[PDB]
């Protein structure tokens, strides 16, 4: 199975904090506080708060193309720019402007770059042009400010933001 657009899938990371590992999945809320967050599974508590819909994966040379013109079910593939839809809020999972690291969020407007996130192998290899696996682990870089989706960690709590370094992220459908 490959991950293909329209496809509906949770983003999950590993966290090992004392020996203890965990999975959590990026969640959102409809409203208030637009911050993403991050859910221990074991299945999320909340399910429905944790669902994103590939909605589009272009090239970035396309992409760029697009919005420089402006100024005045496809499989996905490694390289590729995606935009990812919260099912429930219908608003896209995006690099905020604000704080090394970004808030990574939910905003309505799609035509910029800070919703769009390319996707790039865990390996060594690049493997531009292959197709995205389920199974395999990704890492998402935001096309406006070239930071990394990442998992950190605070004072006793587990947080998503936009970074220096990479995390790996397993985007599994369902």
């Amino acid at each position: 199975q490959f991950l293909r657009t329209d496809d509906e899938v949770v983003l999950q990371c590993t966290a090992t904090i004392h020996k203890e590992q965990q999975k959590l999945c990026l969640a959102a809320e409809g409203f208030g506080n637009r911050l993403c967050f991050l859910e221990s599974t074991s299945v999320p508590p909340d399910l429905s708060i944790c669902t994103f819909v590939l909605e589009q994966s272009l090239s970035v040379r396309v992409l760029q193309e697009m919005l420089a013109n402006t100024v005045e079910h496809r499989t996905l593939l490694y390289g590729h720019a995606i935009l990812l839809r919260h099912s429930y809020s219908g608003m896209y999972l995006c690099c905020l402007s604000t704080s090394l690291a970004f808030d990574v969020g939910l905003q309505e407007d799609t035509t910029g770059e800070a919703c769009w996130w390319t996707i790039h192998p865990a390996s060594k290899q690049r493997s531009e042009g292959e197709k995205v696996r389920v199974g395999d682990d990704l890492i998402l870089v935001s096309v406006s400010s070239e930071r990394y989706l990442h998992l950190s960690y605070g004072n006793s709590s587990w947080h998503v933001d936009a970074a220096f370094q990479q995390t790996l992220w397993s985007v599994a459908p369902i």
